[PDB]
């Protein structure tokens, strides 16, 4: 919102705007390190914390949580936002803090789940969460990480590596993949996510870079088609966006391509 990015433009989120659709009556959980809700540029409709040591989800000693919240809001302005929080200061968490916020997200009935997180190792238990979410008929949005390339190797985190996830890399302002987006052909589709300008705790505003803010566009671009098509069904969401993408080069390191929420908006199933 008061922050200006490119990132919102790139994924042809005005288009929507100028169509009249916002995210209105679209409840989006970021499961991150907190929102600071007495940001005059956000707005927090609920939520919780699983962070033994940091108890308000309403505060975000990280800043991640709040940059996620206005990125969300910069693509889906009428979206309610949940402060989900499951990570500390630090921007870590326990895989089990983690599972609690997805089963809190489904038992409160989002919409979206967002996951600007993910950790090197695999759980069978965050797996059936996320497919829990998802057969719930949750959208479940997760950045891919920043752990770069390793050859022919996956680098994409968990949760984003497991298929019912949909797993967001990073590109600059020129559709470059970013040097520090995972990779692998567990990637999905990309987003801005090269010095994004958004919220940060304190009344305050700046641009940060990584798959966490790329994740942020697809789940605001998940919350303007549903404001579209509420009746679409999180598999019929997750296809709009892969089906739509621009294609940006091998899949191993760009997934579908680019999201084009105009594009996914008026898809034909």
């Amino acid at each position: 919102a008061k922050c200006v990015s490119y990132g919102v433009s790139q994924i042809k989120a005005p288009a929507l705007h100028s169509q009249g659709y916002t995210g209105s009556n679209v409840k989006v959980a970021v499961i991150d390190s907190g929102i600071d809700s007495s940001h005059p540029d956000l707005n927090v409709a609920g939520g919780a914390s699983f962070v033994p040591s940091e108890t308000n989800p309403f505060q975000d000693n990280n800043s991640h949580g709040t940059h996620v919240a206005g990125t969300v809001l910069a693509v889906a302005p009428s979206a309610s936002l949940y402060a989900v929080k499951v990570l500390g200061a630090d921007g870590s968490g326990q895989y089990s803090w983690i599972i609690n916020g997805i089963e809190w997200a489904i038992a409160n009935n989002m919409d979206v789940i967002n996951m600007s997180l993910g950790g090197p190792s695999g759980s069978a238990a965050l797996k059936a969460a996320v497919d829990k979410a998802v057969a719930s008929g949750v959208v479940v949005v997760a950045a891919a990480g920043n752990s770069g390339t390793s050859g022919s190797s996956s680098t994409v985190s968990y949760p984003a590596k497991y298929p019912s996830v949909i797993a967001v890399g990073a590109v600059d302002s020129s559709n470059q993949r970013a040097p520090f987006s995972s990779v692998g052909p567990e990637l999905d589709v990309m987003a801005p996510g090269v010095s994004i300008c958004s919220t940060l705790p304190g009344n305050k505003y700046g641009a940060h870079s990584g798959t966490c803010p790329a994740s942020a566009h697809v789940a605001g671009a998940a919350a303007l088609i549903l404001s579209k098509h509420p009746n679409w069904t999180n598999t019929q969401v997750r296809s709009s966006l892969e089906n739509t993408a621009t294609k940006l080069g091998d899949s191993f390191y760009y997934g579908k391509g680019l999201i084009n929420v105009e594009a996914a908006a008026q898809h034909h199933h």
